[PDB]
């Protein structure tokens, strides 16, 4: 029996006897994602090249912002693309706070690398007039989170309390189809993913863990290496195949590079609902209390056996 | 003044007062590429999931296999998917021999990684009846070669004598728009790309070259690392951004993993026409005389300064 | 401030404090309509004609049937294609009865004429086992009705107690965009639409009315004539421009050609919700109490002044 | 064996050892038709209604004119272009000139496109017969001189119908891959149909031959079945139905439209040419449409076309009343 993201979230919502706002929100997100995919896939590029006579970052941000605002389900919107939190105008305010990265990985989108949209959804916890402060919530408080991946196909991965579900965008009918239900990550994987160009500034624990993957001391096959350079692609692979992903801290970068509110946390939430783990090396990513909406956080995520092994090496150096 | 693949190839052919076969071939290949892109982007997957009540490898092969047969421009077809060369039926025989990987990278299609269609086109040399022998020419003898990348967008990259030109698929109108003319690769890059999971197996030249990239003995910034794990993706980025790509040999894969006929030679050709290089370490990829349509080869290709640097390391250890 | 059919419908549902089934029903129908639109525009047709080597009646009807069964919102499904009402199996049953024409007008689709999907939705309030007799209801009992027209573009027209709203299918993102709110028909129009090839068989009141259009007796401008031959096209033009559409009785169809349950009633309901009218000559279309799910009715609909003019002529003869 | 428009027109050019200009022209047009089709089907309409806030917006009939004009210019194959939209024939800039003269209606029927009526693009292609600088006069040729002609139909599906001396061929647009698939080869029209098409609102102003012929279609004198009526109001749709089911389509001369309404150069001629190559007929009542020597690029003409027996039957009535 065929299932869409809309049918799926409606049935979850009416079982919880909710007000409808979260379903309104995810439909808006879904619509924005579909438009982003059309633009990423370069539909109508011919017109820009003069076919009739006479920004992807920004257009993606513009779609997520406007679609989310017009949902009447949000009050505060934090985007990688905006210096300050966007306060929804009063007559459109709903009860959710969304943090998102509209087109993650676009830094190298000139080579047609996979990119994605990342989102995490919170309840406003206070009745104060809405402010930046409403996004300064730990990942533990997440209500929903996930990502759209613009890869060889476009897929939305959606994480809630009910688990992780994968919807494939059928572009012929603009409908997100349920194709993988209540997904769970391998307890131990065989791929490791991190940018080894930074090896000279590696934290010595990172160096030892990576060297244990390439030169294991126990009969075992060395892990394979993958590193797309686009987080949504690398994390999604980690979830499908298992294994470990790392953007760790070092001495030039005490807090890693990736941003906690709209990269690290949603991915950490997907991982943990998938039975995986996500650490900074000092604590669970979902346990960090943010003080700045654009703050960075180290992230080591993926299969639990692998993340656990990394923390074993990490502690050995602390 | 807008240009398309069909227009570009017709004009080069009209200028060469040709027979029109290569243009029938490249236009048929374009049709097959667009059907692949639609299918890879999940065209109508909702029918497969029961929307009306009621293999990506195989279909892509069938689309290229049939469209080329149907061009009347080919007589021998070699595909990764087929054990032996396809001999076109006499009624449809043309003068060209085509070696292709129909959906390269698809072993990891489950995580929606970038995939691609790699192709290389030869003129039949022998006057014998057509056979597998006709595909055993050195890459030097290539008339045309290139790839279609199914990434964030679908792009066709075609290399001929005139150079390497890049065409974006506008899926809104199904047309390959010329977006980069007469492309040339950077003289020296800032990215290296190889599966370092086989580090335990690297010969000393690769180990030293890779050490040079993470710990440059000269002041400089270390290279960044990218390994998508799909050759079309990794090579295109190399082309677009510069740098070096490597699949050296290892314990499994003593002759290297990638395929000479329909993976290495097309990419080496694209690269050489772009000002780049492509070596096996011992010789240029295009000088290897094949003996078996599916034989493997080591490959180091990319920006010329980076490949020359690798070869100086190779010599030091030779 | 953009708005979608999905967003519009659940916002009407939230306000009504309803059970959700109507939204699940209409969202499922929307999916069917998007799949039909794609097939109607012949996407994937090249696969039929050999692109890779190796019925719109039936296919559209399968799409509506399964999408409606899948919604859990219907219990009795009457369609043009099926001799009997389809009873939904117990575990998928909802409270709604849907009568539809899955691909109205398709008899002449070999000529690429406009076609569409007509639907009408009644509630069942028996507590008896659902049965075909639950579809024998006057149009007055319609909960919702409308149509999807596959014209130069695809539009869904949806009518409820809150009025008529018009949604454009954006094929780039597979979304139904609200483009015309709370629409109302022109008080009087300038187009009359019917098959004049039945002139030898018209009742004299039909004959007199047509003559008034061609030789206006108040010395106004003659009406223009338009007959696409496809009910959805002809009715939609009537809704947008005003005027009158007629399929009266003739020798081959002594009580009309078009079907009361899933052709006349939905169109009649849409007309009355846009401030137009729909009569059989003797009574309001919506007032007919049917005794057979496939029974036919004469229909005259359009702008109220035009229908009243026909009725003044009809009454002069009865 | 699968055949696209590009492949079918290419192999025709190889057979005749041509310069490639006509193929570059039709490929140009095919690109324009595909862009028009995507816009007609409201491709990115949601941006117009603000899914991304405030950031073409032309009116489709204007977009289509730009699309056809630009593509044809860029084909390097045309010297004089005539459009319904521009009062004067466009002279292609010299750098871009080729041998063909093209007359087209970029989005015919678009007046009612707000009701999502079927619409279409019409074209006819001539060679330049003059030796002078290209001028408007170069498009004042009789339909007889047409090299190729046809139309795109933006109906429930998009289809390009292409007529040349080799006959009439129908190519269905596959929007999934942007390819025109040859689906009906060497089409021919039924010798006699069962549908008549014309705007009967103008009955009061009809010529008496039209009145009689139409009354014959409704009240036949020989116990034949009366014809059915269809009239989309959109020439491309009506003429295509005529090509596929047979029958007759009429926009005839009026008391108040002494020269009909449809434009000779880029509406009647291409439809007349498509009919003639498909085994049918196309008359003004007083001559074959294609024989009319035009003196104005925007002059109009009566046009009766369709099944040969039906047009003939009509002319008998026309000769009786003359
Ligand atoms: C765990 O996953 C979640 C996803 C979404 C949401 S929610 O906040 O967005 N709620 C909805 O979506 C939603 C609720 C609802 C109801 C419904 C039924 C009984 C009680 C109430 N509620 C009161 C009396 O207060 C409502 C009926 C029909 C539809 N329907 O089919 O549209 C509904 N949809 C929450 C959780
Ligand atoms: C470097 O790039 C290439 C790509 C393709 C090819 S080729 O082998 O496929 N030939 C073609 O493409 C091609 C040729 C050609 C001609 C043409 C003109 C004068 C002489 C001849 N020939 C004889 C007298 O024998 C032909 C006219 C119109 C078109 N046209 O616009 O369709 C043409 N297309 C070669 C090289
Ligand atoms: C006139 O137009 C219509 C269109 C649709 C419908 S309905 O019957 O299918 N209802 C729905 O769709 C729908 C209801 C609903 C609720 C909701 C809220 C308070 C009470 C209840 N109900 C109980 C306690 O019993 C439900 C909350 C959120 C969403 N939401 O935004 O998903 C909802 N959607 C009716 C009429
Ligand atoms: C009946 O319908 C028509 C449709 C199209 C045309 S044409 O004028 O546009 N010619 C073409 O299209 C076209 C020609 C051509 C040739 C070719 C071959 C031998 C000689 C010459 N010519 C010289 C020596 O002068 C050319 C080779 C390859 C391709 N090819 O497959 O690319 C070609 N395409 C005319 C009529
Ligand atoms: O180049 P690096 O330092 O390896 O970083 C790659 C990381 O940066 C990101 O591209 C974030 O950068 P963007 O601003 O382009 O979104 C992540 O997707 C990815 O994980
Ligand atoms: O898994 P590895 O050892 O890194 O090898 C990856 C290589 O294998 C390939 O995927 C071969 O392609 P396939 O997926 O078609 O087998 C190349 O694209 C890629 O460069
Ligand atoms: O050809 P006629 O007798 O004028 O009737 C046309 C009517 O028939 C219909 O096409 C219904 O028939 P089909 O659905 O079988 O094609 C209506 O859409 C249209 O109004
Ligand atoms: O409404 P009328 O007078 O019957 O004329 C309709 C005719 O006019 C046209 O619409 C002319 O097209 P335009 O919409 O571009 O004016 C033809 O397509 C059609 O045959």
């Amino acid at each position: 029996d065929v299932n869409t993201l809309t049918r799926f979230v409606m049935e979850e919502g009416r079982k919880a006897r909710g007000t409808g706002e979260l379903t309104q929100l995810l439909n808006s997100l879904c619509t924005a994602v579909k438009a982003i995919s059309s633009a990423v896939r370069k539909a109508g590029i011919a017109h820009l090249y003069g076919i009739a006579g006479s920004k992807l970052d920004v257009l993606s941000n513009d779609l997520v912002m406007n679609m989310l605002k017009s949902s009447f389900a949000t009050c505060v919107l934090v985007s990688e693309e905006d210096k300050h939190a966007i306060i929804v105008e009063p007559e459109k305010r709903g009860k959710y706070v969304v943090c998102f990265d509209p087109l993650d990985g676009s830094s190298n989108i000139d080579c047609l690398v996979s990119v994605g949209t990342i989102f995490g959804i919170y309840r406003k916890k206070s009745t104060d007039e809405p402010s930046e402060k409403d996004a300064l919530q730990p990942g533990r408080n997440l209500v929903a989170a996930g990502y759209a991946l613009y890869g060889s196909a476009t897929m939305l991965v959606l994480a809630m309390d009910c688990g992780v579900n994968c919807f494939m965008l059928d572009p012929a009918i603009g409908e997100f189809i349920l194709v993988d239900k209540d997904v769970k990550i391998k307890k131990k994987g065989k791929i490791y993913s991190l940018n080894e160009g930074y090896a000279r500034d590696f934290d010595p624990a990172v160096t030892e863990y990576i060297q244990r993957k390439k030169f294991p001391p126990d009969n075992s096959a060395p892990y394979g290496a993958r590193y797309v350079g686009s987080m949504v692609a690398d994390v999604h692979r980690t979830l499908v195949y298992g294994g470990i992903f790392l953007y760790p801290a070092n001495k030039k970068s005490p807090n890693g590079k990736l941003r906690l509110l709209y990269e690290c946390n949603p991915m950490a939430y997907v991982m943990e609902k998938a039975g995986g783990m996500a650490t900074t090396g000092k604590e669970a990513v979902l346990d960090v209390i943010p003080t700045d909406i654009h703050q960075r956080a180290p992230v080591i995520l993926g299969s639990p056996d692998d993340v656990l092994e990394f923390l074993k090496v990490y502690e050995k150096h602390s």
